[PDB]
């Protein structure tokens, strides 16, 4: 329910918890 940090819109999230909530990733 946060920002994961990463950016899935450039390659792809880290995190498996984190969704390509382009262009920044979140989970939780």
């Amino acid at each position: 329910g946060s920002l994961c940090g990463d950016t899935c819109f450039v390659l792809g999230c880290n995190d498996s918890s984190c969704s390509c909530n382009y262009p920044i990733c979140v989970k939780d």
